[PDB]
């Protein structure tokens, strides 16, 4: 089972789902606004990709954090931030079985699924 993680109202999600849907890929959608997220997922994604890849530091939600919250980040600290505020997780995450894709690069989707 492929699993796509994110939210509905996101242009990157819309783009990625259009790619998947048009390529007739079956996937489950894990919607943070419907079901949240847990540490087990975040630990796995960060292990594979790095917390700087999984955490959307460029995004508005991170920008708004207080000083202490942004200081001296490492994997453990980044995971706690994302756990409480899933808006900070880069979108999408796509679980392929043995590995995941973070963000939407059509060539990576093609390499994995076409």
């Amino acid at each position: 089972t492929y699993v796509l993680y994110g939210i509905k109202a996101c242009d990157t999600m819309k783009k990625a789902r259009t790619w998947l849907d048009e390529h007739k890929v079956a996937y489950d959608f894990h919607d943070y606004k419907a079901v949240g997220i847990d540490r087990e997922h975040l630990r796995r994604w960060c292990a594979e990709h790095g917390w700087q890849t999984v955490l959307n530091r460029a995004g508005t939600t991170f920008r708004k954090l207080d000083e202490a919250q942004k200081a001296d980040l490492d994997e453990a600290k980044a995971i706690e931030l994302m756990l409480a505020q899933p808006s900070m997780i880069k979108r999408p995450v796509l679980e392929l079985g043995g590995r995941t894709l973070v963000g939407f690069k059509p060539d990576a989707y093609a390499a994995a699924l076409a």
